[PDB]
């Protein structure tokens, strides 16, 4: 047992137990307050709550680094993505493209460019777990009218090709299983489902994966969004410049303010300071455990104005931001090789910050905290979403199950009892969730600490043959 | 690295993470509150919080028993153990007692038995450090005209003379260098003092104890009380027929409750539901990781009323008390042997139950957290006390290390800067302790999370001829 260990175990609990003396004393003089006085105890207490949790959150840090945890698990995190890359790409350049069974994906969706690049992430998950090659076609790509080799590499050295001696739409893996060629839809009308999507994650890792990382089903999705985006030389070059003449150095916490076309349809305008509340606590929290020279937000939004406000309005904060990158985005030029490229910086820096704030409604932030995890051993925990939880549209059911019961106090509330099998819709972020409990028929809200998160597996190919 | 490890310490860091959003919108909340409704919904939050609290603490408990951390913690604490006692009985038993070096310790001093049995391991542990054989005087002890050997094995086999060539007052480790025998004095008059005393623990078990317990200085203590209290045949049989006798099993909590003559002078009168919101929550902590058939309090006070009022009071308890044993500890008639054998068993079974709950004022109550440290590895937390901190009388000064920076909100609380030196007074248990900055001068409160114990060292001799 190590020291070190135990004295950062023993002071976490101390911590915990502190920090419940001070809430029931506390707790119970707010009680007799009235007026003013009570706004401004209430106050005083949430100040002096925050920087003891972050106390606790930084002696929880430390205790995941001891006894050599954090050079394990940085070594078992790049083994596991070796391996996962060497079997993509052994899966992508077969010696004989003539005979090679093929998955055809359209890069051609009816959205953006998040929403695009995860159809061509669920196109090759599948490619991956019915040992087909992808091949995707990419012609007219509405950011990108010569294709995809405009930025990113082909997925494959030796088959870009997609004959074959037979060919056929999907029908199901069992069904198709002569068919050399086979022609995949959008997930949204894929009939019929296979099990390879999220969030499930291979069998032969997932005993790996729950000891290294917090979200396995993301780093899993993480996987073929590395492989895809592998940079041109050129584009790797224009990154690197970017990275120059931007000042872009840690520490640095990415914020991405998605609005224009989304505010209404798909998630809500959320002003600057939702955002911000965040990125200044867990700057509090870096502060605590290094120094913090001056306060960096990377800034993405597709709002050209917001960079002047944010300025304004947070002059302690050093914003990196790319304002005619934003310009851009505006739906006269969205779709253009221009704001393609603008919106792959931004998603870059996004991913290569030390902390991600946004709306995970967004694919564009999906896809910043998607590549983020490749960037570290366990960066499942680096984000605040104001809205959703992470997800990976059209994944099959997202279930928790109930590990403490829970009686409900208002009716807007769901009994639980544990194993009961919930459906989790979202996380309020105020310590209740949202969802279904299954057993019972019944939606509503239940507090977030009294579920645990069901992994699921899936017994995907292994590809021996690429070791 | 450990899959229930990892796990564990990531679900502590979310249930955390889960409790800061639960307070921040519930604090929002009570802020635009009035009246009963107030109260209402604060009740109600420190119920919910209060189940919360426990599952991170349940959790931090089975944290501390993964990966064989348990058994190895055990193993470790009991090698421990055996070597300080083996150390410790090779000292008392030398070969030739005519020719060893002698400290004789006088029992009565005057005060109550755990005072005195306080002032026997005070005189053993500088025997210890001094390398004389402790000699215990103890006729005319006002507990019992038989002496120590009345309850007590002897604590010499071979050298329990104090006969010797040179006899002398103590006056210095150095100065008594060639006086054979010692005569050593309450702690309250010894001049001058040496090293040999609390809280401190031996340099050569400091980096194994800091491994393995959460308070060395009371696992240093405690040895010495436990070569003590070695008992008699008789008092031995007493304790196996007294177990039976009154039903006492596991789980069970035990709780000291001092009054008469403490109340006043050295303490405060505490009504039985100060100790029982403690017993309470911790039988509700049990709960979350044992079934609890029925919840058992062993009650030890020397009010010999309060049994009958617990009972009324609290209903679906059973309470393990021997009321005449109560009745016995009255000032009238409180010494004799009978009532010596009442306070060794009522501490004895407050030693041996799951948690204490006590005034840690009373020498009582201390003697039975000590003797508690003898039969678990770290059971340096089991324990509430109303009143003070754990200490030693006689002990020197009891500092703590700022960790944490300190701005006083009132005058009543005194600044800190990281590395500062605290000496603490008392934990008022309310998220502030007390003492003063010696830096600084500045006497006062402070947030009990932002300070560390500091861990005192002394150069004891090793014995190694004990192996
Ligand atoms: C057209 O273009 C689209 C992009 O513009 C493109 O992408 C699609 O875009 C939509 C809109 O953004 C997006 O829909 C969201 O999906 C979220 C995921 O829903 C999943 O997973 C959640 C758990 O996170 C479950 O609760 C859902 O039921 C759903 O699971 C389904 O499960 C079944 C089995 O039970 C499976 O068979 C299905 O495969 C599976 N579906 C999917 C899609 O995987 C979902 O959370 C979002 O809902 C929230 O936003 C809505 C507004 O957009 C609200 O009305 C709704 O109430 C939710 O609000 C949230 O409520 C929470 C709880 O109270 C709060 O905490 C949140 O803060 C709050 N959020 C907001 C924003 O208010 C929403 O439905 C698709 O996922 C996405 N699809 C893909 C493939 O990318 C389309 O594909 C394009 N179509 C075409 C034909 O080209
Ligand atoms: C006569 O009979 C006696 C039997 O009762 C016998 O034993 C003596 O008994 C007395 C009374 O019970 C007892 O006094 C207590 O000692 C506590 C320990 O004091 C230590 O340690 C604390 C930290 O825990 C320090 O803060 C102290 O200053 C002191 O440290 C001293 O440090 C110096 C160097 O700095 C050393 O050189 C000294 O050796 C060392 N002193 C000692 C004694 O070791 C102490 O905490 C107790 O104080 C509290 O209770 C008092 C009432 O008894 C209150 O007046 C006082 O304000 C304290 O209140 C506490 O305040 C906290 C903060 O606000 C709260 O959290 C607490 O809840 C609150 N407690 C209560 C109960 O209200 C008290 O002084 C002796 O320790 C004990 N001595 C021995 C050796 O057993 C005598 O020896 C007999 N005499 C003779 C001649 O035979
Ligand atoms: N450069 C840049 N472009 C953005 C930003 N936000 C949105 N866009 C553009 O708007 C598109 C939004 O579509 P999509 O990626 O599917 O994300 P979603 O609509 O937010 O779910 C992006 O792909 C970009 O083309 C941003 O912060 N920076
Ligand atoms: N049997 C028994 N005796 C007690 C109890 N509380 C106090 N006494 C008696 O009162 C004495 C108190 O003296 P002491 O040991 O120095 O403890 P203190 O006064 O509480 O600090 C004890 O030794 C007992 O003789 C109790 O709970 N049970
Ligand atoms: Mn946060
Ligand atoms: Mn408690």
């Amino acid at each position: 047992l190590g020291k070190d260990h135990e004295i950062l175990r023993r002071r976490i609990e101390n911590g915990a137990k502190e920090l419940w003396f001070f809430l029931q004393s506390e707790l119970k003089k707010l009680k007799n307050l009235e007026g003013n006085e009570l706004q401004r105890h209430a106050d005083e207490f949430l100040l002096d709550l925050g920087h003891h949790e972050r106390s606790i959150m930084t002696d929880l840090y430390y205790l995941s680094q001891t006894d050599g945890a954090g050079d394990w698990r940085e070594k078992e995190a790049k083994d596991l993505t070796e391996l996962v890359q060497r079997r993509i790409t052994y899966l992508q350049n077969p010696k004989d493209c003539s005979k090679a069974k093929k998955l055809v994906c359209n890069i051609n969706k009816g959205c953006g460019y998040g929403c695009q690049l995860h159809h061509v992430v669920y196109c090759f998950m599948i490619a991956y777990g019915t040992q087909r090659t992808l091949i995707l076609e990419s012609q007219n790509w509405r950011y990108a009218t010569g294709g995809w080799e405009t930025v990113f590499r082909p997925v494959s050295e030796t088959c870009t090709d997609r004959s074959g001696i037979s060919t056929g739409h999907w029908s199901g893996e069992v069904k198709d299983k002569n068919v050399q060629v086979v022609e995949l839809p959008i997930v949204d009308s894929l009939h019929p489902r296979p099990p390879y999507l999220p969030l499930a994650v291979p069998e032969d890792l997932a005993d790996r994966l729950v000891r290294v990382h917090g979200d396995p089903a993301v780093w899993w999705v993480s996987q073929f969004v590395k492989y895809l985006i592998r940079p041109q030389p050129w584009l790797e070059k224009e990154i690197e410049e970017a990275t120059k003449k931007l000042g872009f150095k840690h520490p640095v916490i990415g914020v991405h303010v998605r609005r224009t076309d989304k505010v209404g349809t798909e998630a809500a305008f959320h002003p600057i300071e939702e955002y911000m509340v965040h990125v200044e606590e867990h700057f509090q929290l870096l502060a605590r455990r290094m120094q913090v020279d001056k306060k960096r937000v990377y800034l993405a939004t597709d709002d050209p104005s917001l960079l002047k406000e944010a300025k304004t309005k947070y002059p302690n904060y050093e914003f990196i931001s790319d304002n005619s990158i934003s310009w851009s985005a505006g739906l006269h030029n969205r779709y253009t090789e221009n704001s393609l490229r603008g919106v792959i910086l931004d998603i870059h820096f996004l991913s290569q910050a030390d902390f991600l704030v946004c709306t995970f409604s967004s694919q564009v932030c999906r896809v910043a905290y998607e590549i983020m995890q490749t960037l570290h051993p366990d960066a499942s925990a680096n984000f605040h979403s104001l809205d959703d939880i992470y997800y990976f549209g059209g994944q099959n059911a997202h279930n928790q199950i109930a590990i403490y019961a829970h009686q409900p106090r208002t009716a807007d509330e769901i009994p639980m009892e544990p194993g009961d099998i919930i459906g989790v819709a979202g996380n309020h972020w105020d310590g209740y969730s949202k969802g279904v409990n299954r057993k019972l028929g019944r939606t509503g809200l239940y507090p977030s600490y009294k579920v645990r998160e069901k992994i699921e597996t899936v017994k995907y190919p292994t590809y021996p043959e690429a070791e």
